[PDB]
Order: structure tokens, then sequence, then C-alpha cells
């Protein structure tokens, strides 16, 4: 079997993309956040706090036929943005792009924290990280894809996220038509339940390429880049008038700035982000001020490959008895 579905940004800076997935019987659609740093599906549902949605479409265990109380069985998590939402569990159908899993855990939230609920466009989470950072107690529960894999032609999802355009997550197969040249894979630790993963150096614009090795997770669930103090340092050392706002919370510079692209190693290959990926547009309405894509990840105790970097590249999430991830160009 195969799975392809589209995803969209939510909105004109590509904060996040949201994918939509069928649950229950007759199908309920929700649109989801494909989330590879974190292994629980959660939605907005029935049972969610009322004063706590705000536009989210709910699903309702109670409407679908195939929808069965897991009884007993509890989720609590926290998000490295400081967001967090709890609930119950249902197990149900669910079904992304064409390719369906039955028995499926679909926890459902009681709480969201208010950036959900502020968040309208996102009905809940897919996580796609490795199930052991599942938070269901107390038997924790398997993800979307861990649970389809075995019927899957290939033990394989991509992610092919857009510039300020729709994109791709595709499960079971690699479509060779979506990338140029060829995909460079690199070696997996599963150690901390991520897609871990050590990049080999990097460039800022024309620059001459720093091989020094940055460990650091493939997350299509953050929205930025974050690296080391040193790499961010020398990336916006390039743009005239950056700095860093302890104010702000990161990196800024003037909008009438032309940002320079920034390359990250993979292996001897290499993924050129554009200097315009970097662009987050003004601080707030009507300033002149920018927010940077690349931020330091000081602090967060990893490096995160988000959508900045990830959007730059078509990448296999190899999940095969040993898994690896594949980068190409595109
Ligand atoms: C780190 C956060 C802190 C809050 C207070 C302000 N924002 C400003 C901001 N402006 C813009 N344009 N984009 C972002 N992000 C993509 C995160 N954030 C940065």
């Amino acid at each position: 079997s195969t799975g392809s579905a589209t995803t969209t940004p939510i909105d004109s800076l590509d904060d996040a993309y949201i994918t939509p997935v069928q649950i229950g019987t007759p199908a309920q659609t929700l649109n989801l956040d494909f989330d590879t740093g974190s292994s629980d599906l959660w939605v907005f549902s029935s049972e969610t706090t009322a004063s706590e949605v705000d536009g989210q479409t709910i699903y309702t265990p109670s409407k679908s036929t195939t929808a069965k109380l897991l009884s007993g069985a509890t989720w609590s998590i926290s998000y490295g943005d400081g967001s967090s939402s709890s609930g119950d569990v249902y197990t149900d159908t669910v079904s992304v792009g064409g390719l369906t899993v039955t028995g499926q855990a679909v926890e459902s939230a009681k709480k969201v924290s208010s950036s959900f609920t502020e968040d309208s466009t996102i009905d809940g989470l897919l996580g796609l990280a490795f199930s052991t950072l599942n938070t269901v107690s107390p038997t924790q529960q398997k993800t979307f894809f861990d649970n389809a894999k075995a019927s899957l032609d290939s033990p394989v999802f991509t992610a092919d996220l857009g510039y300020h355009a729709p994109g791709t997550y595709n499960f079971g197969f690699i479509d060779t038509t979506a990338y140029t040249g060829s995909i460079t894979y690199t070696a997996v630790s599963t150690k901390q339940g991520f897609w871990e993963w050590t990049s080999t150096g990097y460039a800022v614009g024309s620059g001459t390429f720093k091989s020094t090795s940055i460990d650091g997770i493939a997350d299509t669930g953050t929205t930025l880049l974050y690296l080391p103090a040193t790499v961010v340092s020398a990336y916006w050392a390039q743009v005239s008038g950056a700095k860093s706002s302890s104010s702000v919370g990161g990196y800024v510079f003037p909008c009438s700035a032309t940002l320079p692209s920034f390359t990250f190693g993979v292996g001897s290959a290499r993924i050129v982000i554009p200097g315009d990926y970097i662009d987050f547009g003004p601080i707030s309405t009507g300033s002149s001020s920018c927010f940077g894509g690349i931020q330091s990840s000081a602090g967060i105790g990893i490096n995160i490959f988000g959508d900045v970097a990830l959007k730059a590249a078509f990448v296999v999430f190899n999940g095969a008895t040993t898994p690896t991830l594949g980068f190409a160009s595109k």
C-alpha cells in the first residue's frame, strides 16, 4: 500500500503546514500538523473544553461507528515552544492520502493551551517521530507510520514541503519525479526518539564551506532552523543591521535587506536554502524590523532542522530496521 496527501501552509509565512486526515466512519476530515518531532496523534474533539475551541474542526467519537474508547488511557504532552495539550484516547480508523490504518490511537484533547486555541487552522497533530516518544499512559501507543509500516510497499515516508506553496507527504514510496539529482542518505540515531542526524557543515551565501559536525533533528513541526550560536552569528554577520534582540526573542534584520542563502551539508552533498526562505517578515504589522528564519539553538539543548531547512529539500524518512534520512535538492 501507499498514501499521498497534499500539505498546505497555514499562513503567508509558512508558520506550519496542514494535511487533511480522515478519521472514523463515516469519515471526519480534520486538518492536522504532521510533526516529525513528536509521536502523538491528537485532535480537537467533542471533549475539548468549550472555551478552548475557536474555529477548529472537531472529532466526535460518538458519531463514528468504528471508534472505541481505549479504556483507562490518558495522554499529556508539552512541546518545545511551551504549548501543551492532554486528554483521553480512542482507537479508530485513520486514513491519510488513501492509506488506511485500523485501530490507530486517536488522542482526544480535553485541554489545549492558548497557542492551539488561537490557531484556528490546526485541528490537531499527527506525530511522525519514533513511537518511544508517545505519551499515552499506561500503554504507550504507536504512530500512524509505525502502524502502517508493515503494509507499505517500502517502509518510508517523504516530506516535500513548499515555500509559500503546497507540497506533499507520501507514504510507502519515493516519487522519483519530485527531486533533482540523487538522494544522499545519512545515519540516524533514534536514542532520543527523534530523526536525529549529523550535518557535515555549512556555508553562508557564496562563502566557503565550513566542515563541522552539527547534530540535529529533522522536525517538520518546527517552523525555523535552530543551529549553534557560532553558526548563526556567522550567518547574520553578513546582513547589515542584523542583531539579536532579547526583547523580540531572536535575530532580527532590516526589512530592506536582501538575505544571503544558507547551505547545509548532508554527507558530501549540499542543500541550499535560498535567502528568501529565511525572511519571516515584520515582527509586528507595519514594522521595518523583520524576524530571521535562522536562530540560535542555545538553551534548547538540540539543533533543529525545521521547515526553513526541510522545505529546501525532498526528504526521505526511511523507517527500515536501521532508520536513515535522505535529502535531495528539488
Ligand atoms: C520568538 C518570538 C517571540 C515573540 C514575542 C515575537 N516573535 C516575532 C516573530 N515575528 C515573525 N515575523 N515571525 C516570527 N516567527 C516565525 C517565530 N516571530 C518572535
